[PDB]
């Protein structure tokens, strides 16, 4: 937004903010969720996708309460700030606080014995750089239970995550790491009881840098070994070492680069993986949700014409439907 | 592991047997089998576990579906007949003396016979293994556990690998290596999922922790080790099996347990760890809980010493004397396996 806020603008705000209001029904982008194991690294590839530190991450179980965020178009005021549900007349500024404040209030409702909440954290992040779109983090599935936690944990995660990933509307964000093999993914196991098809699927390959020596990820990068509507992409986000080190987005971002390109193995595909990659990805694939929707350049056609002797009427009506054409018109290959 | 176990299984059978005749028994077997099973997830390493274990690599191992049917492998000790040959039950009259080769029909038999190259069966491959130098144990190498179902592989195929597991282990002779690796977190374990459930006192159960050298940076397997974070009962065995580099350039055992025991008393988080560590110790551990087993048939001296005050009390009669002297060098062995275990 990038190309998604050029697109939405083009119509929702400057140009299909022509004559509504007579039974027009009715712009929703679907949710984008991460899957997969505990400790797969979801939290860190959904922080890379919004772009800003601000989620728990780590250990261990660490995510344990759903955390749905809703990002929201600004009237392009350079106010950028975040807000909590549970916390009114409260504005951050740092997502390091945000961050901080999501660590409380999963505390507040758990403990360090480890147990999970099923009811949502809401949150939202106003931004002229970002359009109106839902996220959602997740607990990692489990297959054991242990510290002190709930007998029942492990199908109770099972249904918190079936929960949103259920809806058809959701984009499945599978999150596979590249130190186990794909047969063993959780995500991938998950993404197919849900979307059998695979439609809303995309698939995410996390830890690469983790791989035994005498193994690489070519074969699943590369589509060849395990097969998607859309091709995995892999990624590195940053180590527990860097976790403690409190390396930041930005040196993670090149580590990243200097990994996908200094590998041997991999840089014939570096400009097509990362996290910068991935989000295009989602970008590109957004896009053609509304795009879809452009067929409604015949509710234009509908009036314009069968205005022409509605009694002059207005060669004026006639002028926001010629700027509403320029509009959804000019934006033709955004895909 | 064989030593003090052939030195204390022997020191007996020369005992019960060679000595209390006591006719009219029952019956030596039993737990003179407990079979010894490695159960976990797609490549957490099981199958370099158990030839650790064995002693000589004859197993094949990778990255990648590479055990793909049951391997129950009873193995032999012989009359000292010092000349290492194993042989395959499905091929008789077979004896092989090259191990790399015994491998290399593991895969050949189940190639043959699975079809397709990502393809399982639960038609086990029967091996034994002639050596005057190790006990006579049974141990089944398994198929990894997986969740999804890759390439040319059936659907059901991931409840054929849990039914197939299951079926060597839900029997109590049964002694589990409950295989977890360690670059993943032990809240996804499918060892322990699998074993907690067969054997949820956790009684027959070891807790192997493979692949402490693929820690990401900023972890280490400490607390777990030191029996913190997930309590089993009987302490957590660390091991460092051969890389894939290493298997591709065909290291050996001898090379790999050097590598091994370099790893754990040279890196400090597991120096203090170290010599209960590693898989000769994980041998170790396991030789003696058998041990523990057998020693757990003597008050049969009892059904000797009956055999005693019963004979002690009573032309041609008093020949005696020699049924007692050998009911009284049983005690020369039952009595010289005394603070074993
Ligand atoms: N080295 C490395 N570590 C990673 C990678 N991805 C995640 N991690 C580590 O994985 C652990 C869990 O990451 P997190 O984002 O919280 O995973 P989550 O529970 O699935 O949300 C942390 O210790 C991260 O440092 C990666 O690509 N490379
Ligand atoms: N670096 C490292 N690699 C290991 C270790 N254990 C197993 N591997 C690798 O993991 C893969 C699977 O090993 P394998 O013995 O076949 O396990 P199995 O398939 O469960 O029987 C092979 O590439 C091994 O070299 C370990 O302790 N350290
Ligand atoms: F272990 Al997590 F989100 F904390 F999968
Ligand atoms: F991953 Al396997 F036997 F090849 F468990
Ligand atoms: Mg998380
Ligand atoms: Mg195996
Ligand atoms: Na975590
Ligand atoms: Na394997």
């Amino acid at each position: 937004e990038n190309l998604i806020s050029l697109v939405n603008k083009i119509q929702r705000a400057c140009t299909a903010l022509g004559d509504h209001g007579d039974s027009s029904a009715l712009d929703s982008l679907p949710a984008i969720a991460v899957v997969g194991g505990q400790s797969s690294g979801k939290s860190s590839v959904l922080e890379s996708i919004v772009g800003k530190d601000f989620l728990p991450r780590g250990s261990g179980i660490v995510t344990r309460r759903p955390l749905v965020l809703q990002l929201q178009k600004i009237d392009d005021g350079t106010r950028e700030y975040a807000e909590f549900l549970h916390l009114p007349r409260k504005k951050f500024t740092d997502f390091a606080a945000v961050r901080k404040e999501i660590q409380d209030e999963t505390d507040r409702e758990t403990g360090r014995s480890k147990a999970i909440s099923s009811v949502p954290i809401h949150l939202s992040i106003y931004s002229p750089n970002v359009v109106n779109l839902t996220l959602i983090d997740l607990p990692g599935l489990t297959k054991v239970a242990v510290d002190g936690q709930s007998d029942s944990i492990v199908k109770d995660i099972e249904n918190m995550v079936r929960s949103y990933i259920e809806k058809p509307n959701c984009i499945i964000l599978a999150i596979s790491p590249a130190n186990q093999d794909l047969a063993t993914s959780d995500a991938i196991k998950i993404s197919r009881e849900v979307d059998p098809s695979g439609d809303r699927t995309f698939g995410v390959l996390t830890k690469i840098d983790l791989m035994d020596k005498g193994t690489d990820a070519v074969e699943i990068l590369e589509g060849r070994s395990f097969k998607l509507k859309y091709p995995w992409v892999g990624v590195v986000n940053r180590s527990q070492a860097d976790i403690n080190k409190n390396v930041d987005m930005i040196a993670a971002r090149k580590r990243e680069r200097e990994y996908f390109s200094n590998t041997t193995e991999y840089r014939h595909l570096a400009n097509k993986m990362g996290s910068e990659h991935l989000a295009k990805m989602l970008s590109k694939h957004l896009e053609r949700v509304i795009k879809s929707r452009i067929p409604g350049i015949q509710s234009l056609i509908n009036k314009t014409v069968l205005e022409l002797e509605t009694e002059m009427e207005r060669r004026s009506a006639i002028s926001k439907r010629l700027e509403l054409y320029r509009a959804a018109q000019s934006e033709i290959d955004a895909v």
